[PDB]
């Protein structure tokens, strides 16, 4: 099994043992950064073969190694072993490649002829909320080196020194240190080290501005960066200008890209970065696409700005900028439903159109840990698109992220995989295994037609699942960050697990005590849920914790008002039917942050000083005078 | 059909129910205890009836009024109320049993004679740890009037202005305000604020001590307080001088306590205040029996630091002090198994004894509100011992404290009762409910024999129980500030009940594959266990958090190791069968706090700086280490 799988294997069905007593031939003029790899795995023996084609260790396998960039050809029998890269990178990669053929101390004979089928692969951490801390970075690199991605672009929002209005200045000291250290770790995992400006939203159209850039990339430079983008997306003003752009990047071309030495990949993005945010008949892509000199790459979305890629989409964009585009995939990037870990598999991208695209980049979640499983799944795309099984490498991801509890997370990352409703129209799959027994349940039950005892017991089954799955991961030790990124929504898995349980022991119902039991049980957690979604995760856009919304919750929520209104029709009680717990009283209030809001005569549960009122656009300032009921989108914020 | 607490020493009642009056007349409300009748304004034609004996208004029931301190006479009928103490408190008493009468805006048809069979009563806090809070000793002073509790001993070990060195320096403002709240509310309440002193491990035994401690009392007494005690336990050196603390006492009753207008208190606690602690070839006992005025109360705790009072025990004490013991109780006070919450009934002191006592306090918690259980019950026994009815007072005080939760508070109680060992030998019984079933189903279980199926589902059902208790429990917000107390063996006692859950699925078992499952939960419950125990409570004493321990913790744990045992038998496996989480590997190595030691070679789960090694020693100089009583003390 290999990741990513390589264009040609052939196997032989013979093991050999990773030799005792072993010769090293290339070891010397071979790419080290394969050498170190090689000598880690290892401890007039049998001839082990290391080098670029060209070298002495490996010309005569020149018609084994494929003839393409970063392309290797790796062989194992009785014999030798061979690691021939058409170039350094080549070299790399087929020792990543043996690392994964290598199992308790043994190797399948086998033959391998291996190349990508897109020429940049990899990851722009290139979303708004906290960016990646520097130990999340360097995990990521080494990560990238394993799964043959050559390209880690660098540009968080929300870095001051990559946006407005410090992108002028040169990092501080400590930073810069930092990024120099991202860009050592980078060369020795063979990947570029790709830093962002992104100064659109105040750059002038000036010398001073134009020299502040240059100067800029001239200290990134300093710090050993050999390859740079600038990003015009998502800004407003003069900034927008293709005409401008285009010089603007055609004078960094020529005055520096092809100045210095020894750089590599000059990429823009632009402001209309996918077809919807095209202004038709505008030109704004034309004219990127005819000024833009041939070498610099152009960044696309796809059709819209979340968005998968067809091959209707990306004809559209190259005819424009006459040019393959280079690929910016926003997934699983959350940072418009941060309430949301996005943990499902890569898939929606068409595996037919590699020669049609100049790279294929991910934009991850803020959490980067979490953000593995799909950059994993995208570095197997990317390099062999045509075998791209997507629940196959969703599933080895996961095994390679957490061995000890792949399993467990798996479940977790089964019912953690949609977005909800949101302003990008851009949904997942989520729980479909369990999706046929819980609408046979509830289409039963709610109509009032006994449901089947396979649906009930596959639903208790989940449940349990998904507890166990909870607990387990909480208490995981192997990859303590993953742990730490997800931990809020592993509890509300959980609480979510329990609720289930017990709205299905409702269903039951033995008798009256037992049924309220239940049901005072439920209420409670309930609660729980509340205080999480309240405490967690509390970012200005989509605070709190959101988990198995897709199917389960609303499968939950849905049975538990059903039984509940069954049981006052029955005993003719009046239990509160309502399943999203609010302290306030008054369409269902919502609390965010400090605001108490009405869904699109409130009493509050306590007195609070208040802040100001907005209703539609009408406003009212409460300079801090107790509240506690309020009678008249309509949000009152309070002090809290 | 009327529920009192404490119950009252004569009670008749007809089976008639009368409407509390919509018009009334009331008579004696510019005479009597204005406390009293600030209760009776706030529970509001038909003739009411307040006053002390001597008044006007209760003229007609002189003779029906019992001649004790305390004691009250109250009345209803379809004529008339009658609330008529004794003394301004038993008119104040009288309207606490009132108030529990009154039920919807109706009344039983009753009479009742009433009386406290014990003279003082209520809580000493003189434990060690957090002193409770202000809004908590507020809390308390209330919950005391309510159940005829008239004395509240200020007594926290770990209050510096009360202990060595600094019971010579005044209060400072912000402190002595409180105390002052403290005294108004105490006094409103008809509780006496008992303030005591802790000096004897510093006293010299001179003019300048003499004089400064006086000096204190003097302070307090600015205050309002208005009751007094110096106390001489855990102490030694020259302050165990039984001589010189009976004459320290006794110059504060002459020049202090016999001086001003309206003292009324003044109580010692003396070196020896247990059986064990004494000396029965020794003076000391003797010389305070035979030196200290005869007002001066003296406290005991009975046979040992921690007992219940008996006959026998009473009797050899009063022998020596010749006097009725003062006694103090150490229930629930939990200052030496900081891990265990005690919530269980109060028991074990015999109800025949009462002429023997001129006193009973409990030391309670460093959990004020979790403390009202045991209170609430002493208050009970205090009062009427003869009546005193161990499980229906619990039941009444937990519905008193928590009625919007009253059954899941009492579910989490009975199962966290228990004190575990202890240097003290103080035990309390524990889900006694369940322990038959438990017993019976491990025993079967062990030796290969078939369980009844009915004590595997009372197994389950308590598991069950435990969860929905726990959840409600940490969602109520009628007493937030118990709910604080107790939260963290909440989520303890949640986990315990999950992890007896899967237990008992890994012995229904099914299949292999199930079974590991089940297995795989139990480990990680385990570890989540560990997790709260090291983070909650990190206490210098007992850190952490026990709960179910006697009975419930215990089966799970046997069940568990037992259930992997033939696991490993059926399938040749070597499943671990080990029952506590422990990171670090080696009997059972134990983590407390920074110390990492063997139960009476080590290889911690990282490198850490070792502090120094203890054995039964070796500083260590912050040396890298991961490879090693036998104690290690690292830095974390
Ligand atoms: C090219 C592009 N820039 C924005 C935009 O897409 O949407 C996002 F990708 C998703 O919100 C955002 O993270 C990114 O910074
Ligand atoms: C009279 C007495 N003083 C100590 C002793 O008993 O034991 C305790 F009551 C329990 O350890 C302690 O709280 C108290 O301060
Ligand atoms: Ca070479
Ligand atoms: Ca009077
Ligand atoms: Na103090
Ligand atoms: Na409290």
């Amino acid at each position: 099994s290999l990741q990513p799988p390589p264009q040609q294997l052939i196997v032989q069905n013979k093991t050999i043992d990773l030799p005792a007593v072993y010769q090293l031939n290339g070891g010397e003029e071979a790419n080290p950064h394969a050498v170190k790899v090689l000598k880690e795995l290892l401890s007039k023996g049998m001839l082990i073969s290391i080098g670029e084609k060209g070298d002495k260790s490996v010309r005569k396998y020149s018609r084994q190694i494929p003839d393409h960039k970063e392309g290797y050809y790796l062989s194992v029998n009785e014999k030798e072993i061979v690691l021939a890269g058409n170039d350094e990178r080549g070299t790399y990669y087929a020792l990543q490649t043996f690392a994964q053929l290598l199992k308790d101390g043994k190797l399948p004979e086998v033959e391998i002829k291996d190349y990508p089928s897109v020429r940049y692969r990899g990851v722009v951490e290139g979303f708004y909320g906290t960016p990646w801390s520097h130990q999340a970075r360097l995990s990521q690199l080494k990560f990238y080196g394993k799964n043959k991605m050559n390209t880690y672009i660098y540009g968080p929002k929300d870095d001051p020194y990559h946006s407005a209005p410090n992108w002028r200045l040169p990092y501080p000291d400590k930073e810069a240190a930092q990024l120099q250290e991202l860009v050592a770790v980078a060369n020795e995992n063979e990947v570029d080290f790709v830093w962002a400006i992104h100064p659109g939203q105040d750059i002038k159209w000036n010398k001073e501005d134009r020299d502040l850039l240059l100067a800029k990339f001239e200290k990134m430079y300093q710090l050993g960066v050999r390859s740079f983008a600038v990003f015009f997306d998502n800004i407003s003003g003069e900034g927008t200008n293709p005409q401008k752009q285009a010089e603007l990047l055609n004078y960094i071309d020529e005055k520096f890209a092809q100045v210095k030495p020894d750089i590599n990949q000059l990429v823009m993005c632009p402001t209309e970065y996918n077809k919807s945010w095209s202004n038709p008949n505008g030109n704004y892509l034309t004219t990127l696409g005819d000024k833009l000199n041939p070498s610099i790459q152009i960044m696309w979305t796809g059709d819209r700005v979340i968005s998968d890629i067809t091959r209707d989409g990306i004809s559209w964009i190259n005819e424009r900028i006459k040019r393959p585009a280079y690929i910016w995939w926003n997934f699983p990037v959350s940072d418009y439903v941060r309430d949301h870990l996005l943990l499902g598999p890569v898939y929606g991208n068409d595996t037919t159109i590699a020669k049609e695209m100049s790279g294929f980049v991910t934009n991850p979640m803020e959490h980067a840990e979490s953000s593995k499983i799909a950059i994993y799944s995208v570095a197997s795309y990317a390099w062999n698109p045509a075998k791209y099984d997507t629940w196959q490498t969703w599933k080895d991801a996961i095994r390679t992220i957490l061995p000890s509890a792949a399993e467990e997370l798996e479940c977790f990352a089964m019912h953690n995989s949609d977005l909800g409703p949101n302003g990008h129209g851009y949904r997942r799959e989520e729980s479909m295994d369990i999706q046929p027994a819980a609408e046979r349940f509830l289409k039963a039950f709610k109509e009032g037609k006994n449901y089947d005892k396979a649906d009930f017991e596959t639903l208790q089954y989940t449940f349990e699942r998904m507890k166990e799955s909870a607990d387990i991961l909480l208490m995981n030790t192997e990859n303590k960050p993953l742990i730490v990124e997800i931990t809020p929504w592993v509890h509300q898995f959980k609480l979510t697990a329990e609720m289930g349980e017990e709205v299905l022991k409702m269903v039951e119902g033995r008798n009256e005590s037992y049924f309220l039991r239940k049901y005072n049980h439920v209420k409670a957690l309930q609660q729980q849920m509340f205080y999480i979604d309240q405490t967690s995760n509390q970012n200005p856009y989509q605070p709190g914790v959101k988990t198995a919304t897709r199917v389960i919750k609303p499968l939950i929520d849905r049975t538990f008002a059903t039984v509940v209104k069954f049981f006052n029709q029955k005993f003719n009680a009046h239990l509160d039917a309502t399943t999203d717990y609010m302290p306030h009283k008054m369409l269902p209030l919502q609390v965010k942050a400090n605001r108490v809001l009405i869904s699109p005569e409130i009493e509050l549960d306590a007195i609070y000083p208040g802040e100001n009122i907005q209703i539609n656009r009408l406003s009212a300032g409460l300079q801090k005078a107790p509240v506690k009921f309020v009678r008249f989108q309509f949000v009152l914020t309070i002090e809290k």
